[PDB]
């Protein structure tokens, strides 16, 4: 529910027309066997979403037997990205109960909707009726994206810099050193002193802390202030006199403020 109203006020397309793709056993969906073959056969410089159950996933953010109620609430959200994106076209790359979900869609959006598979989205015939739906010139930087996306979708911001990394490893580097980075256990950005730096200046994911050496853990005691908008497993920045780091917040914004363990430190700089 989290996931789908964030992503949506964060989801920002940087073509007309938007892919649709099946989900795939393998995740993240990138690295699957089909969307590396598909890819392969063809270059792909629109927008992709992929659509699973019960998550419709633009590919953006893919790193953070179809019944009646399960269509319906998988096209109820796959409309909003839809219209969100303000695309002209939907290329509907999917097949069987994946057709049903759009065909639900179709019917209520402006976007000329068309289908490109039947039977294989591998097929020779496929990826010709593809090709010809998509063909573009130039190339997109995808992993740019990707790790803008997070950004915004965890701080509401966004940077600039060298993409870094095999996927989904991913890294933004800036100088010699990196700015932030794919954390594939907590399926979220990890951030550095640059961008920490920045949030603690525009006073948000903040909470300020008492002047105590600060080692592993930051009990709610030790907590002075706290952002509100501070959620459980939010990376947030701490700080004092002396210091200010880098954490994943283990209550609300309001519990640390308020009356356990607040913060589980990952870093911090001098």
């Amino acid at each position: 529910r989290y996931f789908f109203e964030r992503a949506l006020e964060c989801y920002k397309p940087f073509s007309d027309t938007v892919l649709l793709l099946p989900c795939t056993a393998r995740k993240p969906y990138l690295t699957s066997r089909t969307h590396r073959a598909l890819r392969s056969k063809v270059k792909v410089n629109v927008n992709e979403i992929i659509i699973s159950s019960p998550l419709v996933v633009p590919r953006e953010f893919e790193l953070l037997h179809w019944s009646e109620e399960e269509v319906s609430f998988v096209a109820g959200w796959l409309k909003r990205f839809i219209e969100k994106g303000g695309f002209r076209k939907v290329v509907a790359h999917v097949t069987g109960g994946y057709r049903k979900v759009v065909e639900r869609v179709e019917d209520e959006v402006e976007a000329e909707v068309v289908y490109t598979a039947e039977k294989d989205v591998l097929s020779d015939e496929s990826i010709e009726r593809l090709k010809q739906e998509i063909e573009s010139k130039g190339k997109v930087d995808l992993y740019r994206r990707i790790l803008e996306h997070m950004l915004s979708y965890q701080f509401g911001i966004t940077w600039s810099g060298k993409v870094a990394g095999r996927y989904p490893e991913l890294e933004l580097l800036e100088g010699k050193k990196r700015l932030a980075r794919v954390d594939r256990i907590y399926g979220m950005l990890d951030i550095y002193e640059k961008i920490a730096a920045y949030l603690l200046e525009k006073n948000i994911y903040t909470v300020e802390i008492g002047d105590f050496e600060v080692k592993g853990t930051i009990f709610a005691g030790g907590v002075l202030r706290a952002d509100e908008k501070i959620r459980p497993n939010d990376v947030v920045v701490f700080h004092n006199s002396r210091i200010f780091g880098v954490g994943l917040a283990a209550m609300s914004g309001k519990e640390m403020a308020g009356s356990g363990i607040a913060i589980n430190v990952k870093r911090k700089f001098s």
